[PDB]
């Protein structure tokens, strides 16, 4: 039972009965910068002992720091801000959480309700310019339903497809005084009525039969499994069925597996494109099927039957149109195909070692590769050597770009909940925030951000998160002076001009600019340089060892490019394999 | 006669075509961070010479940029962005130019038309999330309708009453080939038969009349007078009559004037609130009656008629219901009683002596004041010091919160376009940005930033933008450790009880933190700082003196508040004029 | 158009809603509020500051009183076809302006607005704003049992009462004193009026009546009362029309009076849309 803070029948304010809503929701922790509009929320928060509150000092890292929350842990992330500026800075937030399904609530507080409209003082339609980015949204009108609408949010959030909930609280409701009811049902008639219902048997065991049916299955997981990783395995050590994740599915089946076919798609490796490519049948388990891991829609897996199982019915069928179907929780559904490929198992008698072997052809034809240039570091090389003193056991959180991609690709993830990144709206600045919303939620762990010099700058301030907060955040900083993904799409399709992607400073190019050592210099943060790939170890191990957050600027070759690579809307037989800017 | 790259029949990309609907509309500056939505718009801009391209290191400092650069000025301010999150990331800066009117085109990426909705890679319905912030945008979905929609976009951003306008261009329409008709007409029958026509001179001479009935007239000026500086002051020295501004509108009427009542509201004099409260007559000059500046509406101006000029007919009479109202532009309007104010001089023989007195007294018995403790700095002092040594010449930039204030209280602006300040939304980080934006518009002008510890770190990125782009940008960051503004409502409004409003590190309280030098170090900015009220004069010799971009770090005792003070909805009865935190 | 409206004078607007202040025609004073507390007030500064203000437009009276005999609203009489306008000005005789009139849209509509004297609001229900047809036999219902003891008619056009005749059912079964004095001239009136106007009289399916046999009025309206147990009669001799329309009003209960109106009609005056005062048809129809 939940000891409050008030009596039964105290009357308190409502921005009390918001903070005790979160309270009985588990809440712990929440990331919150003040503002007129949030005031007496705030105020609320420091009467409470069981919620600590980060205070970053920009709202974007606030929301950030919420999702690496969320991503880190199974709890959703709550963030909140005050109106107007406030608000519309958590923005690309939500997009970024909606489009990669993750828990997330956001508290904006509102001018008072008569003065919605009259366009007052730090007024914004929140609710209505995040209407299309979030799963649902709410405007208070009504002290009462305060108790209510944060159940609702948390619910939505975290239920069937979890999401961003964004609430609005008028200034006047936060101030009500009110006796809350936290026995009110939850008005969600439609939702509810859409909720998936447990596997059936009958589909079940369709899917095992097209197994036992096919000679070259190859499993198509996403981050729709992160909550299957167990389910997931026994599932393959039932089949041995060849696994290729989507960047979001990282984790889910250990890369470092016999079995592991590694990422698939755009920068996929070539013999996980190659297995889907040239499979019979594909089990899509809690993916989307996105540009950037089909391409051609009609090249994709052209060859295979198609079993697609999804919480979300509207995904299943929008993009590729299955042969078989199953809307419902993916963990369900394997562990009941699993005990069907348990007892049928003599029966079945299924192997695949031929195909594993045709397979295992092109895995070794074509493996990850990185070329190393005289003494300068291969960024590919130092994130193995992250991978390997860290022994795969470190939280990863990324930016967007080259490093994004490599820190993909060449860091094994035993379990999900290790690999944050922004993947379905691919929001730079995204890394350090997100690695101190992992650091909250995961106190006794390794958390490294691996960001590319662009993404840094973006969200620097959050440095000062990080120390005012004593945060043993791990800054793995892969510098090449260059926004990489762009300056890279510029000579495979542009003849290599560049448009604006040099960051440094055109008065001495030859310097490093800017110099992120002093970045954290400015805020208690140790750090250092690393520029010749024979002192990166002792670097790491450092930057690893020294108690606290720490920053390891780490330099490397612009002209490196992330490989394979199949174009947009290409296909497999468009795959890249050779060519950067040396 | 413009000069085109192609031949009136040659085709070429539509990214190539926007480029130059821009440069036929007189652009010269863009504020662009590039992006895979972007790409062929960044390519098309290295081919023009015309415009210059001002990369920012992230979206929404360049689209404060672009704010700075258009408020600096008369031009509108463009900003370009890729999509999804670089889309997102303008959100901000939209809702800040919407309300304070500031002239903006930004132009977002789009993904491919066939992939809209499909929830793409890096996709956001933009366009839906930003209908209620900015005063129109579009969505283009014709490569022949570029030169339209942009002509269109900068007439209605510059029109009527200012506004930001965005327009989404999808990729796939960037890369289609066509020949652009330069010609062709714009679609807004229902705007332009909207536009306000020329004042009549039997709405302007109803006004004189009015005049010459009062006793007490008070000019209540806001930001909608801008350009009507010289029409302003004409109508001054005609009349006599006090003249109070909204923060919006400072510099309209010269505030080292003996006709000045300064800016009034909230944190106006008590002076210019006492005019209004007592006045007979309001001549209420492209303002639009904002909270903080009448509070209770019932007890504003209650004893007077009030005349609204407004070019937004569904300003006038939202409010405050006027007694006489016209809605056309302020500068024709003013012109218009000029004449009759100067032929019907002698028969009229105005003369408001005795009121002027009577405000006189006010003035003086109630003067903006500030206290000195030991050898601490004030800010306030500081600022004066600047106004000073710079002699009123200075272009400011500010961020928000009590240093916002000050730079509006003890800086004399000239003329309008030299204060650039968020007024509406109240976005912090504004600032650096806004000066950034400023120095491009005006290369030989003294651009000042003068910030807060708070709102500077939270943009502080653009620091390598002022090094890179080589611009003269003086910050006066006026350090007090605190989140001013919020840290003043808790001592006025909640017993003084700290709402994460303490900016610094509470493992040494006693340090500066951040260190703002440092941040400046990390980009080649020269930085100072300075604690003494003894050398500060020295300090901003210096910083002024030295060549180049510069950072001065003042610090500040956080104890000190902004005074006199209407708290929010109160009266003149109401205004605060004594207390802080000693 | 809005620039010639008015054009000569000082407009003071008062109304409820702030966003209509303004909004067309800017004000000179403007005053956002309920007109009926407006009136009350200015009423009282009238009546004590009265002698001291000792108003008088005697002068404007007469140079209006000139143009009101000049132009005064007319009508045309053809042999012994019956003028609608003559028919309804019978009927604000016989009913001595007490009647609730509820209208259709059309001719007919502008006659009913013209040629009847309303003693007080509530009397007049047309739909004005948009103009939707069909509107007066129902309306005529909701005012009968809004009003159980007040004479009820329905002046409607042929084209607008067929669009909803199915009331004529409710009004029997609910036993409803209702009173339709259909003005019937065979076509859409005020629509094939703007085409004698504005088209060169090109008939745009205009015709309500059987082309078949065009001389015969169709549909027979008689019959539609008929099938709902509602008494009627027809008129198309003006000679005979008092004693029609006294009928309709002396037999108890609902009653249907289609009276026969020559099509080439024409509302006027006419200013047409977006015209000015300088613009005012007064002469011309169709016959
Ligand atoms: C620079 C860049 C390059 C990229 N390159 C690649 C690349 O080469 N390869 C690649 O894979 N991605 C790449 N991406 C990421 C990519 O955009 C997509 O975000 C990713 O492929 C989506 O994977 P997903 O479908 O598995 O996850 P999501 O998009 O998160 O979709 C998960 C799906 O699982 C469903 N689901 C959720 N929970 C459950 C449950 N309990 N039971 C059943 N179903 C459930 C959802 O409703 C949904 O349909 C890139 C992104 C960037 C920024
Ligand atoms: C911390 C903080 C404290 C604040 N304190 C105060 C305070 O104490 N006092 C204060 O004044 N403000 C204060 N503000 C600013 C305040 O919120 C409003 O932004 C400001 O009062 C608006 O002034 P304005 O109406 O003049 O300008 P705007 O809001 O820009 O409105 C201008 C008006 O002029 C009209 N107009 C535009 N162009 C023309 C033309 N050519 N001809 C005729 N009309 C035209 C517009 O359409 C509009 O109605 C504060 C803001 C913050 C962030
Ligand atoms: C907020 C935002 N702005 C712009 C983009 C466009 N973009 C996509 S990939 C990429 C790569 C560059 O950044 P960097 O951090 O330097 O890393 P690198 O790729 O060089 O490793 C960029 C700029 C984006 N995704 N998000
Ligand atoms: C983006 C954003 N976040 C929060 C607020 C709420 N807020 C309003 S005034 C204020 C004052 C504090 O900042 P600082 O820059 O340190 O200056 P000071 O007031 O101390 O001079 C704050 C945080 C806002 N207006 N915008
Ligand atoms: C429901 C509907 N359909 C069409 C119109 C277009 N319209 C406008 S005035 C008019 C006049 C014709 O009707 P009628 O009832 O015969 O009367 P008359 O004008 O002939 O007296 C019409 C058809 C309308 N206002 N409403
Ligand atoms: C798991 C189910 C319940 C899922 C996919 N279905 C909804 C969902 N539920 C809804 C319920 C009522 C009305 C509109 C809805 C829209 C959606 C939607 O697809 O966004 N939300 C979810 O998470
Ligand atoms: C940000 C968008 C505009 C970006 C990265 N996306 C595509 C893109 N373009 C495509 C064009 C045709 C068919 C499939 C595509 C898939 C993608 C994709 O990778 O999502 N092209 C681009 O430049
Ligand atoms: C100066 C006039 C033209 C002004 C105030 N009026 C509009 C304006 N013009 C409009 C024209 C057509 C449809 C809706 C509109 C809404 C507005 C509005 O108030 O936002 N825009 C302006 O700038
Ligand atoms: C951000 C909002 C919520 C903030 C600054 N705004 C008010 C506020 N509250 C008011 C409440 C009643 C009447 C007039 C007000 C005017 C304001 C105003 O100054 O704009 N109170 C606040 O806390
Ligand atoms: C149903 C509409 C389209 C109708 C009756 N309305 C007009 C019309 N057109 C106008 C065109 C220009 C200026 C003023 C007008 C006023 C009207 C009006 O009477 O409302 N023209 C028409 O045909
Ligand atoms: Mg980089
Ligand atoms: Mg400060
Ligand atoms: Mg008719």
């Amino acid at each position: 039972t939940f000891i409050s803070r008030f009596a039964p029948d105290q009357p308190r304010k409502g921005a009390d009965i918001l903070v005790e809503a979160l309270e009985r929701q588990g809440v712990e922790t929440v990331f919150a910068y003040p503002g007129g509009a949030s005031m007496e929320i705030h105020q609320a928060l420091t009467r409470s002992s069981s919620i600590r509150n980060v205070l970053p000092r920009h709202e974007q890292g606030g929301v950030f720091a919420a999702e690496g929350y969320a991503r880190s842990s199974g709890k959703p992330g709550i963030c909140i801000a005050t109106s107007g500026p406030g608000a519309t800075n958590l923005v690309s937030g939500l997009a970024d959480a909606l489009l990669d399904s993750v828990p997330l609530v956001a508290i904006t507080g509102q001018v008072p309700r008569r003065m919605i409209g009259t366009d007052a003082f730090q007024e914004t339609p929140i609710v209505e310019v995040t209407r299309s980015i979030t799963k649902h949204n709410y405007l208070v009108m009504d002290v009462e339903d305060i108790p209510r609408i944060i159940e609702e949010a948390f619910f939505l959030a975290t239920s069937g497809r979890p999401g961003p909930v964004l609430v609005d609280v008028p200034k006047d409701i936060q101030q009500q005084l009110a006796i809350p009811n936290w026995e009110q049902a939850m008005r969600l008639p439609g939702y509810m009525s859409r909720m998936p219902k447990p596997p059936e048997d009958s589909h079940l065991e369709q899917i095992v039969r097209l197994i036992s049916e096919s000679k070259k299955p190859v499993l198509y997981v996403g981050g729709g499994c992160l909550n299957s990783s167990d389910e997931l395995g026994r599932f393959v050590e039932l089949t041995g069925i060849p696994v290729a994740s989507t960047l979001m599915g990282l984790g889910s089946y250990p890369c470092d597996d016999e079995l592991s076919l590694h990422m698939l798609g755009m920068h996929g490796t070539v013999y996980a494109n190659y297995a889907v490519e040239h499979s019979d049948l594909l089990l899509a388990f809690g993916v989307r099927f996105d540009d950037r891991v089909t391409g051609k829609l009609e090249a994709f897996a052209s060859r295979a039957k198609i079993v697609h199982i999804d919480i979300d019915s509207a995904e299943i069928g929008k993009n590729k149109t299955p042969h078989v179907s199953v809307c419902g929780d993916v963990k369900l559904a394997l562990q009941g195909m699993n005990k069907v490929l348990e007892n049928r198992a003599e029966e079945l008698k299924l192997d695949f070692g031929v195909w594993r072997n045709e397979l295992n052809v092109q895995k070794q034809k074509f493996p990850l590769s990185f070329k190393t240039f005289g003494e300068a570091i291969p960024p590919q090389y130092a994130i193995k050597v992250l991978d390997e003193l860290t022994d795969g056991k470190a939280i990863i959180s990324t930016g967007v770009g080259q490093h994004q991609m490599w820190a993909a690709q060449f860091y094994n993830y035993k379990k999900p909940r290790q690999w944050l990144s922004s993947g379905g709206l691919g929001a730079m600045g995204f890394g350090l925030p997100a690695a101190i919303g992992a650091s909250v939620a995961n106190p006794d762990a390794i958390v490294v951000d691996i960001d590319g010099d662009g993404s840094f700058i973006m969200n620097v301030q959050e440095l000062a998160t990080i120390r005012v907060e004593n945060l043993p955040v791990k800054v793995l900083l892969l510098n090449n002076q260059h926004l990489g993904m762009v300056m890279q799409w510029e000579d495979r399709f542009y003849k290599a001009n560049r448009a604006h992607t040099f960051l440094g400073d055109p008065a001495q190019e030859d310097e490093i600019f800017p110099n992120m050592l002093l970045f954290a210099a400015a805020c208690g943060i140790p750090a250092a340089r690393v520029t010749k790939k024979a002192d990166l170890r002792e670097a790491i191990q450092t930057m690893l060892d020294t108690p606290g957050p720490y920053l390891l600027d780490v330099i490397c070759p612009h002209q490196e490019h992330v490989l394979p690579m199949i174009p947009s809307g290409g296909t497999f037989n468009d795959v890249i394999t050779e060519g950067d800017g040396r």
